[PDB]
């Protein structure tokens, strides 16, 4: 699946919609990143200036001006052809090609935007600009209002109101289409065919890092090249820590290990997580914990709909993991008061459900404690977890448990629809495919 | 293989007896990197800290303080423990564990570096900082700095000379001990594995990023998770761009790939190029190229010694590549007038070797057009090439080759040894080796 | 005269009046300036903060919120009193005086208002905010507003929109109230009182600077300490240049001296210019320039009324100069040709009049090319000039003469009123004053 | 008097002298200073850029450069000339006139600095530059280094070693020349001038600020344009605040006024205090508090000379304080006690002296506790006062009594030279002095 060009100014013209007229936005381009020396990480575009141009090069801006209602226009700044720059680092779109290729009216030279971009201003009430994202774009957009607040004698004069796009644009982000959900739920297959994979590979006495290796290769197969985030695989007491990257530590017969990994693929985040035995064979203990994270993220799957809020649902989940603690002897007390004191919090450190799309953890607005009503289109996880610290005061057999399960989901009309269900999570099917890979 | 902690000790120490008295060096760790909103790349440590200290933390600055000749010690900055943020993002060394473990005297809290900086500053007479390489350590620095030249009434005095100590640092870094040749040794092997494994992977219809996917995941099993570059697969035109990473092409029978591509292994780097026929069988065209390529770098291999320089070796490469071209009728005329000429310049646009270590394109001064003399434990790369462009006004059969390949190799007391010679390059070997991998 | 309290609580409503419901402006004091070393220039506030509080202090904010149409409040952040502070510097006002004494609703310290500000931004829509105008100012709230924009957890959100409000205060500045007029009505009378006296005091071979002195003393006694602009005493050829200021020659016989200087009286501006002959006796050659400069001026102030423009009176001044050129020779052709060709420039290459308030060239839009319609209540300048080069190509005995004659006026309902006119500008008043003098 | 072409000469090569082989030193003007909106305070250049120079522009720079121990020679930045510029703002020096008017090798125009200044200090070892002074000089001097450093293929290579020149050139300045103390001694006469006529001026009635009018019109003419500091003049209470500059208070009879003022001539600092009574009599309680004071100045001025020091002679003057406050019932208990309790601290709370040149607080290490020994050329003032609070607990005839008397001197071969005695101390002279007046 991927995003149509069409898609592409579907986007650019909904956010002009909510312009004021004789107003222009300011879109800027990821810088490159140094990783060493004059080494550099594989670029990532900047997820909003991609949302609107799908171009993946740096040094680059989209402007769009609305002169009112029925009159709009585009101007790209990208960087110029360049034989020399291009037979070393790769071939560039230039000016003459951008304005078929990424449907714009005007493409200039970025080596000139101090030149242009006032010009462009010049005369408007508002500009919309992403003020902090980035030093070198709040640079240049200073630099052109005080040229323009400066040129009263030239006839030149700068919009007086600044208006930050963000909250629009990620409000729109906040719903995808069904061309977003179909690239969504093609990365969730490709995420849970990574997941299914280190299963499969996982024995005792390799390290964590080679389910890693395991999962970011079958990223690739898929044609995603990069993780939408660095690869936790946290065994034992490692499974504690919930963003542990260090995978570093030989898996150990008689522990659980969990794998939070997603791909990223046409620019859009899968989000899974699986925790299951290195050995292929839960213990009790395992199980006890398992069971409860298991009916957490099952009753959430069922509960997940419009109408409904990731806070009313974690309501629900606090009170299957406080009285399935106490069942185990793990809490003290009555159910409802433990409840009413959060006793849950020191085993549930986090929150059950984030925003998911171009970003893993992504942009719109969630309302206090997460409380916003779910809409159809909202793409969110599910991820309950359980941690039990290798030094709690609680029963031998729990300490030093780590457990998250997660899936992903869209929300529908009618429920939700399940993107990552085709990597098992029924600890009887983990153990089936993990004795069925051991043979073969 | 590893480096010790003596060595690390010995490193320190060899900056210090260096350094005038009455001063302190100042390494910063390098900063923490977006990639996309909340989500980092994966961390690198600044080559040079990591030089002295074998730390992999953020928010450090190691701290070495020459009183004379025979006085000296160490003061750490780094993050104090914090179980919250422990908790999420995994263990941190702290203050009471440091001394110990990386062998300093003291450690303090990088939060408090404000507050105890110009302390450790006052009344010495120089400091030696890397300016410009971190804004982050230029404010810390300048701040200290500051207090002490406006601190007169307080009886507080600035040094009022500042050394960078990069020229002294690099110039160690250039010389690798036994421990760093072993480590690249590895490296070298992890990366010839990598590649003689794609080049037995490689099929028609394949794309170029399956075998980077294939690279990437054989570093990882021997232990190197990150590639110290972006990995380069340019098949047909695209291996003539030299530092191509988009890698998103069909690889199609009848057509080279280039494969640029290097581990990273307990910091160091290996830097691999082989070029091969995607259907195991090179034509006449390609062979007619990969051997003007092949007897340079094996050339080159003879004469790397004690006593030579890049330079010298490069005009060996020249009239080796000259003479070639001119058998072809790809140049046209007199071997020692198109030499004279630089002819060889639009097929051979880039040097033939750098420096190799902590990074790919290590530091280390080259001498002016690299004519530094060589001498015992200078690490660098042999990478001969030859590009010819698909629109080059030559016969047809020739345009849009790109041929290179790459060995590493350690300058000894008598020549050199050759680091990555365990993946083939000549051509009935790479012939043979895909052929065996196809049977199965 | 002064301007009241109720002066300073009227244009802050006048303000808060256009300013949208959910808003906060932000009008930071000027900082302290050095002139070298430890030494500071005499302290002088922005004139935008000064108008809204009288208040001159360095580290000030006044913070006007809009909750809506019949709601608003006031904080000021200000220096907190400090006895070691005030033995050395001065008596500070505080916070505890502050409401009282500015009429403001509260006040807070300036050391708190990185922890206060954005407590008083949060949840608002707009926040004005004059963006450039001081860097420790943008540091200030651009530090709020990304606390706000990154404290969704917390229940925080920024406004998106920020507004310029010098626009809207300009506007407001470039109108006069009756006490504002009055107050510059006697600044007109102090600068008219010093320029009477440096034409008594001039003798052939006093220094420029002397007559420089005996202004600033003038301005002094009468309660104007400082000048409101570098003072000017050009003779001879010193003026032809505008902005002359050296003022290091010594007067000489036979030439004339140009002295424009104003007084800054309760912040508010005089701008007076008379030039005389430094021996009491106009010349021919300087009475026939210092005639179209007269008649320039006297038709200006015949012309200026509402309705017209300060670039429809240009025109009228163009004519009588271009004719007074012509006849004399310094100019050769037809009058309204010449005048089509802007002949003029040459010798007349500024302005006829700026606006004038607490600032010297005072703020408030002008219409292109001064086109603006003028209204009562504005307050100007009318400055005519000539300045004949010492190397223009004109009759010997005009070239190095530069006379420039300023009045200052507000325009009334019928008219304008001459602020200026107590100082003497017809040549044998002049001449007549000079003579009585001499005897002284 | 003046300083020659000779001495600016001498005192550039006094500083090359002390720089090291393959060196250059970087000394930035002064920027231009707003006061508000387009007006700008009179220029006032740095002071060790003055030093070098005499030049009174802004954009300027003098880089010295040292080859060797024989060779060395110089380079200007300065402003371009331009017509249109100097029409406005007067003349320039331009690049032709530089050379021969301020005796430097050669001069290039400012808005090339960056283009040429990478191109100077290529190849050199050290650069000397005060780091910090100026923003814009350092964003210069980074930017040049930075280009050096990575310009390694270009053959650039940057100084290793920066140095901060100001200790050297303050310890320069700390030792005045003839010329030097010749300049010294006129502004001396000319601030001494300024207070006779001061007090001569005195009536009940008169506000502070007439004052300053009066010593600010008395430099003028003697051709100090500026005073060298912001004039005190604190009359009653007033005079308890030890940098009073407000100067906007009645002067009331039976009140003391202290008045601190100094002209700058020549670019060099006049310093003098006198207090006496706003009607022409000390009361008893006026001169019980002065003659302490005056005995403190006049013991000072005795024991001055090489070999001692300011904090030895601030202890003569803390025994005289004292013993004073005790026999006055200002202080009770033994005076050695006292003494050792630091019990005058209340009633004197500044240094007695500090360094006079080119800055009226001048440059050069103090010492600790001053406690430098003084050495011939050295100048200094003497500033002895004593200051009881309006609400101290002492005898109510002494409560706001602030009265503080200085000298400026020059230290010579056998003990002091007084620059500042032409204006009276002595309280009989000084009634003298104003009853001679009063009739005017
Ligand atoms: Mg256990
Ligand atoms: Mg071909
Ligand atoms: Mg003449
Ligand atoms: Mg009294």
């Amino acid at each position: 699946s991927e995003i149509s060009r069409q898609e592409f100014q579907r986007r650019r013209q909904a956010l002009v919609e909510q312009m004021q007229p004789g107003s222009a936005a300011l879109i800027f381009a990821a810088p490159e990143v140094t990783r060493s020396a004059d080494s550099e990480y594989p670029y990532r575009q900047n997820s909003d200036f991609w949302y609107f141009t799908g171009f993946n090069e740096p040094e680059a801006v989209l402007v769009l001006i609305k002169s009112d209602d029925t009159h709009n226009h585009s101007v790209l700044f990208n960087r110029v052809r360049d034989l020399t720059a291009e037979i070393w680092f790769g071939r560039r779109l230039g000016q003459d090609a951008a304005p078929e290729k990424l449907g714009v009216d005007r493409a200039l030279a970025f080596s000139e935007i101090n030149q242009q971009l006032y010009q462009l201003l010049n005369g408007l009430d508002v500009v919309y600009h992403a003020q902090g994202e980035y030093a070198y774009a709040d640079v240049i957009v200073n630099s052109a209002l005080e040229k323009l607040r400066k040129g009263s004698r030239q006839n030149l004069t700068a919009p007086a109101t600044m208006i930050d796009w963000r909250p629009v644009v990620h409000e729109m982000r906040l719903f995808k289409s069904p061309e977003e959900i179909a690239v969504l739920r093609r990365a969730g297959e490709i995420t849970a065919m990574a997941h299914t994979r280190a299963m499969e590979k996982c024995r005792p006495g390799m390290f964590e890092y080679h389910l890693e290796g395991e999962i970011h290769h079958e990223f690739n197969r898929h044609g995603a090249r990069y993780p939408s985030y660095n690869t936790i695989v946290g065994s034992g007491e490692n499974g504690c820590i919930l963003h542990y990257t260090e995978n570093e530590c030989e898996m150990r017969d008689g522990d659980l290990v969990l794998i939070d990994a997603g791909c990223e693929y046409k620019g859009y985040a899968g989000d899974i997580t699986r925790t299951f035995p290195v050995n292929g064979k839960f213990t009790q203990a395992q199980r006890e914990i398992y069971d409860i994270v298991l009916e957490s993220l099952e009753t959430s799957l069922r509960l997940y709909r419009p109408g409904t809020s990731i806070l009313e649902v974690t309501g629900e989940v606090v009170r299957i993991m406080v009285s399935g603690l106490v069942k185990l002897g793990i809490l003290k007390g009555d159910v409802d008061e433990l409840i009413a004191q959060n006793a849950h919090r020191p085993f549930f450190m986090h929150g059950l459900s984030h925003w998911l799309g171009l970003d893993v953890h992504d942009v719109g607005v969630y309302g206090q404690d997460r409380s916003r009503i779910l809409e159809p289109g909202m793409v969110l996880t599910v991820e309950p977890g359980l941690y039990i610290a290798p030094d709690a005061e609680v029963p031998e057999q729990y300490r030093g448990i780590g457990i998250r399960i997660e899936d992903d989901i869209v929300i529908t009309e009618t429920g939700n629809e399940n993107l990552t269900a085709s990597v098992v999570k029924k600890p009887e099917e983990i153990e089936a495919l993990m004795v069925a890979a051991r043979k073969q």
